[PDB]
Parts: C-alpha cells; structure tokens; sequence
C-alpha cells in the first residue's frame, strides 16, 4: 500500500533500460539524472502520460526529495541530482 508515484519512481530508477537517463548514484541514496532533456524525452512518457519535468519535481519534493545545489554560480544546467531529507 504505497502511493502510485512512489512505485513509479522506484520502478523507473531500478529498471536497467533507463540507466543512461536516470540511475542511483554510485553506491548511494541520491538519484542522478545526467540530462534533463533526454530524461523527459525517453523515460518520463513511459510512466507518466500527462507530465512534464516541473510536475515530476513537484511530486518528488512531496516525497521529501530535494535538488542537490552544489554548483558554485561561476555537464551544466542539464544535470540534476536529488537527495531525500530523510537520511541516516
């Protein structure tokens, strides 16, 4: 009994066929999306029909996922990484 989004994400991240567009960080708990554009084109449509990146992130935020902001303003803006507030 887990929310449809939670399952969609779990399924999406663990499916090896999406490895090039979305995957777990090396032995970690953060979700790496190497290129926003490619992810939206190749992966998103398989799990969400009426969706865009902004709505997806909004869903992620709801489940405690936040965008890692480690880039000193000085792959560029297409790289996204999410880490959850609930961690060890």
């Amino acid at each position: 009994a887990r929310p449809a989004f939670v399952n969609k994400l779990w399924s999406m991240v663990n499916d090896k066929s999406n490895e090039k567009f979305i995957h777990w960080s090396t032995s970690g708990e953060s979700i790496v999306v190497p290129n926003r554009e490619r992810f939206v084109q190749e992966v998103l449509p398989k799990y969400f029909k009426h969706s865009n990146f902004a709505s997806f992130v909004r869903q992620l935020n709801m489940y405690g996922w936040h965008k890692v902001q480690d880039v000193k303003s000085g792959n560029n803006d297409s790289r996204w990484e999410f880490e959850n507030e609930r961690h060890a």
